[PDB]
């Protein structure tokens, strides 16, 4: 179809400084970011949206390699020469996948919410069983019922029914087989094992998580990883206390 990159919004800054590259979860867009990514009105932003997501839907991938590459791709079309990647749960996991292959002109790379890699076969087998009948329902069930469940898992518990619902129409707004197809490509199940890559990083890298996100808490410790423990949030720490998270970043990127 053509020489192509992932769709983006872009944000223009100041000279001289970099941009925050911002990389959205699953089920969403470049839309994500932008509340918390607006205060930094001197950098340079750039909101992506993922294969499979927003506007880049039609852009399919069969895994990791095809994302970084379509991502190294992007920075290259836009001219971006020093970046810091920022990335939440799905994009969090494309974020650590690409930085530990290798990015030209990365600063470093906040995560909240990105897993970095199960540790066995069975974890896997199993990560891939649940992803897999998800994957299934996402290729032949009507959106609206697949996402009407989706929102029961215990992620959401924290969520009351009007949230839920509020997100199950918001959601029904993309396609089920550009997801479907994306949620397998970089399934959990497939990634490997990040946490060798991340202890012999020469980038910087940084977390981010809700007080009350004892899972991910959890694996910034494993990671070695002070996390910035961002006060009154659960799971999407971002949505629910944007303004620490603002500050948080403040103290990471312009130090």
């Amino acid at each position: 179809s053509g020489s192509m990159i992932l769709h983006a919004q872009a944000k223009h800054g100041k000279p001289g400084l970099p941009w925050l590259v911002f990389l959205h979860g699953f089920s969403g867009d470049c839309h994500e970011w932008q509340e918390v990514g607006e205060a930094f009105a001197d950098y340079s932003r750039l909101y992506v949206d993922l294969p499979g997501h927003g506007g880049s839907a039609a852009i399919s991938v069969d895994g990791f390699d095809d994302v970084t590459d379509l991502l190294r791709k992007t920075l290259v079309s836009y001219n971006i020469l020093d970046f810091w990647l920022v990335g939440y749960s799905l994009g969090g996991r494309v974020a650590m996948m690409a930085a530990c292959q290798g990015l030209a002109g990365l600063c470093g790379v906040i995560v909240e919410g990105g897993h970095p890699g199960l540790q066995n076969a069975e974890q896997r087998a199993e990560r891939q069983r649940s992803d897999r009948q998800w994957v299934q329902r996402f290729l032949t069930e009507p959106l609206t019922a697949v996402f009407a469940d989706w929102y029961q898992q215990p992620v959401f518990a924290s969520l009351n029914d009007d949230q839920r619902r509020e997100l199950v129409a918001l959601r029904s707004n993309n396609n089920g087989a550009t997801l479907a197809a994306m949620l397998e490509a970089t399934s959990l199940a497939v990634q490997p094992d990040l946490r060798a890559n991340l202890s012999a990083r020469t980038f910087a890298f940084y977390y981010l998580c809700g007080e009350r996100d004892s899972k991910f808490r959890a694996l910034a410790a494993e990671l070695a990883a002070d996390c910035h423990v961002i006060p009154r949030a659960g799971h999407n720490a971002h949505r629910e206390n944007p303004a620490g998270v603002i500050a948080s970043l403040a103290q990471i990127l312009r130090f």
